[PDB]
């Protein structure tokens, strides 16, 4: 008996497209997203040239309309230069990202001065995201006040950070947030097994306690999302190895096990996967879809998903309980059982459907 | 300038088909809805039969399915007989209504084990909601975590209640709750204007520090819902006054001005009448659907609106701004300025959309 989910919706995902194909491009990513059960995503903007100016988001979306299998919506990315440039075309991206720890020189802010200044002119109903670690999380929120707006935080990966969100929220402060499998699945536990080149990520992983931290206060959880961040294992085991774990294919799976060994409901999973990314980011239905989960098949995870060519995983050996069977977008059979069955191009800008333009008074 | 929003969904409205039909009915209520900006109703069951059993809903289905001309769902009611007998059809029906405090006797559960029997037996995945004002709310809390099962608030109307649902919040209990327009724009200073007859409604009217503490809280309220709760001017101002108001036509307009004057963003208006009603009541996106509003028309709210039968309301005079200009209805003009354009029976259960199915473990 198979369970049928709605379209679920991963907030957080680098695509690598332009810049960086032979780690993933937009055709490998979005099957990887199909076959993790995922129909929309949303695709973060420190590629190469990085999303910070009009010129590069118009390459993006053409690239993404041609090579995306599912639907998917594009990150801005705040740069110490762009505040006040991005009026005309900030409404057709998913929101806009603040990198406020370590990033690339074209992302990087050098003063919390440069933080206001994109609270300040960045219009004020489109969505914001930063990636905030430790103290970083209440400084952005101090910003958030002074500015009198909302702020979406980044893989929480920390006690510190979640009871910091916790209390901003009892205060009636508005800030949502997101959490990535790996900081609920691994910890420094895990660290011996991967080693420390596969293991680089940033959030890095956290203790055991703040993987507990994190469940305990599921209900702070807005949504889950993978930040999938694809490199080559030759660069994971390298001599200057890239932070990030690859993630689409593995998110559902794992999540699905915690369900099915009652560390959260069904419907705890779909607020997070679904119903909570939609409500944040304006995100429009999919009409037509749908994805069909076999909750009883038992697997472990192997070496490499089949699909992203990071061709590799963090997760690897993990006795998982559940697994992506089919997936209907729009009413095309997108994925079964390990085949992919639309082709790159398929896949849409949901900013451009009338139904995913975000509100505004006039 | 006319700002597009989304198909508004009124998860508590009261539309006396079968069995009040004077008061109003699914063509006249429905009416009412779209006026008001609201596309998909789900309605209360305490119609005469009450929605208590299986051939009642089957009843109120069909009716519905004739004479609505938006979209619904249909809620089933707890008795003191019902519990453990309702588990074939609660699938189909928006959830289940507890009325804890006054109604009339088919609905009267006279023991707090009654609650728990009914959280025990009615399925798990399915949404539970309770009028419980004052310490009810605390008392069916409790039950809700004995039964280790999420439970919603109807109709908060106190400073008392707000603050519990709050507190309750913040230790993470599953708990949700609504905020009726009754109890953020009008008070106890209103009663003499009103009169004790057309006054009367449940939960009564609150102090001005009640309404304050609403607003003040209002990241605690969860939804927007009208109990729309429409009987005559005869009834309302005869010798025994049934409590309740009606408010579909007004309820928009009201918070719309309310968006205007700063008191809550559109987005706030938006989360509370369309995202969080979808995500805590597991209602599917209404395909090709959206209403158009003006927000620089100012007027005044006249001595009865034009759709319900209850033909009065107790927001006469008050000075609005913000108004619904036209309704689109999967893919039909529903309302244009005044005028309804889809018959009784447009409308159907979403619960019978494979989409509005609730998601459940097999
Ligand atoms: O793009 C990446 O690889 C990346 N990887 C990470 O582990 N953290 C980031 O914040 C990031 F942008
Ligand atoms: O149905 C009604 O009129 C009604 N009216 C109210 O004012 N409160 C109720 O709880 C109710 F069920
Ligand atoms: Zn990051
Ligand atoms: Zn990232
Ligand atoms: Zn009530
Ligand atoms: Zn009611």
């Amino acid at each position: 008996k198979l369970v049928r989910l709605p379209g679920l919706i991963d907030v957080h995902v680098h695509l690598r497209e332009p810049g960086g194909t032979h780690k993933e491009d937009f055709a490998s990513g979005t099957a990887a997203a199909l076959a993790g059960g995922i129909t929309m995503v949303c695709a973060m903007p420190n590629t190469r040239p990085p999303i910070i100016d009009a010129p590069a988001l118009a390459l993006a979306q053409k690239l993404a309309e041609a090579g995306a299998r599912c639907d998917f919506a594009l990150f801005l990315g705040a740069s110490s230069e762009n505040a006040g440039t991005l009026g005309t075309v900030a409404g057709s991206a998913a929101g806009l990202k603040l990198y406020l720890n370590e990033t690339f020189s074209e992302l990087r802010l050098d003063s919390v001065v440069q933080w206001m200044e994109h609270f300040e002119t960045w219009p004020s109903h489109l969505p914001i995201v930063a990636h905030a670690e430790q103290q970083t999380v209440a400084a952005v929120l101090m910003v958030a006040q002074l500015t009198q707006r909302s702020v979406h935080i980044c893989h929480v990966a920390r006690k510190e950070e979640i009871l910091l969100i916790k209390a901003a929220k009892a205060r009636g402060l508005p800030v949502t947030c997101e959490v990535a499998p790996h900081h609920l699945f691994l910890s420094h536990d895990d660290l011996e097994r991967l080693g420390p080149g596969k293991g680089e990520v940033r959030p890095e992983l956290g203790s055991r306690q703040d993987v507990e931290a994190l469940w305990e206060n599921m209900a702070v959880i807005d949504c889950f999302a993978s930040d999938h961040a694809p490199h080559t294992l030759e660069e994971k085991c390298g001599s200057r190895p890239p932070p990030g774990f690859p993630g689409l294919e593995t998110m559902l799976p794992l999540l699905l096990t915690a369900v099915s060994e009652g560390w959260l409901s069904l419907d705890d999973l779909l607020q997070r996967l679904h119903h909570n990314p939609r409500r944040i980011f304006h995100l429009p239905p999919q009409e037509d879809t749908y994805v069909e989960v076999d909750l009883e098949h038992e697997w472990t995870i192997p070496s490499h998903m089949p699909f992203s060519k990071a061709h590799w995983t963090p997760f690897e050996g993990q006795k998982v309980k559940g697994t992506v069977r089919r997936v209907v977008l729009r009413g095309e059979v997108a994925y079964i059982d390990g085949q992919v069955l639309v082709p790159p191009g398929y896949g849409q800008d949901v900013r451009k459907w009338p139904q995913g333009a975000v509100p505004q008074l006039p």
